[PDB]
């Protein structure tokens, strides 16, 4: 089935490296460089390759004509209600980029506040982050360029939609707060530096820093409130107490759920806001995570994971911060994750937990934090939500495997807490009686019991005959949730394929304790949790590896990658989303430095050790075998992926395609598509959206010969 040749890609022999006495060659190290006419020509040749492989079966057609038409749904956000003025974003089913609606009213004409697909044909501005002024009449939004994290903020006056002539630069991984007095924003920035700054550049980011905007001035003249210049990879985010009172900054080194929280009493300003703040260092250590609720005078309540791994809720008071002095209002619970907490109507709190993967919503008491209102949800996640302190009436969106959502609000200030629809949409073309989604959980290696779902037609044999696709991430807290996807109900209906998502360790699926059995020295855990997942659905039945597909993005990207090359015989089809693959140099690019409180770091002796382990880049290997090869593999990336430079997926497949796409026993294609005017995957347009998973579905049916299921 192989028809083309692999592009010629020169390996530099004398690129060697000594790692704490370990000599390792980076042969495709010059790949680093995004701009040599080298590189350019490899991306051009590999691309070359790819297209008219994805593109030579009629089944890309189908399935794409078929996402067209599936995809195209109306979906909208929560309703929200900034001042006197309710917001939603709309999308009516294929627009590149979802509109961001305004109305005076709940029943009044809805009209369009905030459009991004007038900003470019292809969709590729996107809004990235927003913050409206306390009063509602203010409005700052972010705007990123072909996928990119840089983002430039700009302003607009509520009444009437009017464009301010404000714009802040050199913004990324930023804050956006307006102080209550109306005359300002704290924002993050980062100091100039040489070469390019539009996502395409590979340069560390270092030395971010906190500044104040006052509106109707031009950025030069902005306030430095704070900066870490000892401690280049502090970033400080800021955010205003519910009374406008008190400057909260939680500063964060890392992707550990910790953060410092230090607070300036705005009341305290020697003449308001004028440079580095009085800062009162309330938390001055990263041994904990302490995200602000709400407050009644010096009585801040936090959501924390100090002393609780599952998240519980307590409150310091400032005027007496000792720890031994804190009272918990919600104790943690022995097993069901406390995900987030908003304070509503004054004196509400809606506690959102996790409940074996499954999200449950309910409404507690300010005062003593005693359970009020149990929301009633099918087996799901909550996605959306809106209601802050001086609203008396919350929104929330639930999705699942098998349906879009519905959107529920509630009136909180009704004696009887009635939640009631207040938008369902339904997909005409997948009726969600003829699924069925099961839970288990399988043991690993070392006999943890990890939590799988599996979504697929109801009654079917399980005979090992039908074509899977297993998804994991498996790191930096992050849970994995039921959430709905066209694009993986039609691998089922029309590629007679099986679902599955397992919650591997890394994860934030039951608490802390969950993502440290999947970082640093035990890393390894996510990829035997994962690989113990594909056997599984092979010995019950549901698939078998020749039939079976993984997939990961970023972190999972990894996770797949690592595991095409510890168990290729596990494996029919690998797709690796803009992954990490050099595991000895990410720490080098753009916020790369970040993910150390997962991976560790190459520079120390025994981080290295863990790490050359399994660092894809280091660990492609002509499996012994004759009658085992490499499973078929695709690597995805863009351009302008900042947050993963493409590097790592460009010398990730130069090393596949010479040390195993060279060997005769290697029939099955390992391939690159490196997209333009892209970037990590935030805010790419609908159209992209689509094209992409047309790709994914039509490498999988290539390589599997799989018939499309009309």
């Amino acid at each position: 089935m192989l028809s083309f040749q692999y592009p010629d890609v020169y390996r530099d022999e004398t690129a060697i490296q000594d790692y704490h006495g370990h000599k390792v060659c980076d042969p495709y190290a010059w790949l680093e460089d995004p701009d040599s006419e080298q590189t350019k020509a490899f991306v051009e040749a590999q691309n070359k390759i790819t297209v008219p492989f994805l593109e030579q079966c009629p089944i890309r057609g189908l399935y794409k004509e078929r996402m067209t038409e599936l995809y195209d749904y109306p979906k909208y956000s929560c309703h929200f209600k900034k001042g006197k003025r309710y917001f939603y974003f709309y999308n009516t089913g294929l627009q590149n980029q979802r509109v961001l609606y305004v109305q005076d009213s709940l029943e009044g004409e809805a009209r369009v506040f905030l459009d991004p697909n007038i900003l470019s044909d292809d969709g590729t501005v996107a809004l990235r982050g927003y913050a409206f002024s306390e009063d509602g009449e203010y409005f700052a939004y972010g705007l990123s360029a072909s996928g990119s994290d840089w983002v430039t903020i700009k302003f607009m006056k509520v009444d009437g939609a009017k464009e301010l002539p404000d714009v802040l630069e050199r913004v990324k991984f930023s804050c956006m707060a307006w102080t209550h007095d109306g005359k300002g924003m704290f924002y993050n920035a980062y100091p100039q530096q040489d070469g390019k700054s539009d996502g395409t550049e590979t340069s560390t980011n270092l030395h971010q820093k906190l500044y104040y905007h006052v509106l109707g001035t031009d950025q030069s003249e902005d306030i430095l409130c704070a900066e870490f210049p000892d401690e280049p990879k502090w970033m400080g985010g800021a955010e205003l107490s519910d009374d406008g009172r008190y400057v909260l900054l939680s500063i964060r080194e890392g992707c550990d759920p910790v953060n410092r929280l230090w607070y300036c009493d705005l009341q305290q300003e020697s003449n308001g806001i004028t440079g580095i703040l009085k800062w009162v260092k309330l938390i001055d250590n990263f041994e904990g995570e302490y995200d602000y609720v709400t407050n009644e005078g010096t009585v801040f309540t936090f959501k924390t994971n100090r002393h609780s791994p599952n998240y519980r809720l307590i409150n310091i008071d400032f005027t007496d911060p000792e720890e031994s002095k804190w009272k918990v209002l919600v104790p943690e619970h022995e097993k069901d994750v406390l995900e987030w907490v908003a304070c509503v109507r004054s004196n509400f709190l809606v506690l959102c937990y996790l409940h074996d993967v499954k999200n449950t919503l309910q409404l507690h008491d300010l005062a003593t934090g005693a359970l009020l209102k149990i929301f009633p949800l099918e087996v799901g996640s909550v996605v959306g939500y809106s209601g802050q302190k001086k609203d008396t009436e919350i929104f929330y969106q639930f999705t699942s495997f098998l349906s879009p959502g519905i959107i529920y609000h509630c009136d909180l200030t009704k004696e009887e807490l009635e939640p009631r629809v207040f938008r369902e949409v339904t997909v005409k073309g997948i009726d969600a009686s003829d699924y069925q989604t099961v839970q288990i959980f399988y043991p690993s290696k070392d006999g943890t019991k990890i939590p799988m779902f599996i979504v697929h037609k109801k009654g079917i044999k399980l005979d090992g005959s039908h074509p899977a696709f297993l998804y994991g991430y498996g790191g930096f807290n992050i849970s994995i949730t039921p959430n709905y996807s066209v694009s993986r109900l039609i691998f089922v209906r029309h590629m007679g394929g099986v679902l599955a998502v397992a919650n591997i360790r890394g994860g934030g699926e039951y608490g802390e304790t969950w993502h440290k059995g999947g970082i640093l020295a035990n890393k390894q855990n996510c990829f035997d949790d994962f690989q113990c997942a594909a056997e599984y659905l092979i010995k019950e039945g549901y698939t078998s590896p020749k039939r079976l597909t993984i997939n990961g993005g970023s972190n999972g990207g990894l996770l797949v990658a690592t595991c095409a090359n510890q168990r290729p015989d596990l494996f029919g089809c690998v797709i690796a989303q803009v992954g990490v693959m050099d595991m000895l140099k990410f720490h080098k690019y753009t916020i790369g430095h970040a993910w150390t409180t997962d991976y560790g770091c190459s520079d120390s002796k025994q981080h290295f050790e863990w790490l050359i382990k399994y660092s894809p880049l280091h660990n492609v290997k002509l499996p012994e075998a004759d009658d085992i090869q490499y499973p078929s593999m695709l690597l995805l990336t863009a351009d302008h992926d900042d947050r993963v430079v493409p590097l790592h997926s460009l010398k990730f497949i130069a090393t596949l395609q010479y040390i195993v796409g060279r060997s005769r026993k290697q029939n099955n294609p390992l391939l690159i598509h490196v997209d333009t005017k892209a970037g990590h995957g935030a805010g790419k347009p609908t159209a992209k959206v689509i094209e992409e998973v047309s790709d994914m579905f039509a490498f999988i049916a290539r390589c599997l010969n799989i018939d499309w299921i009309p």
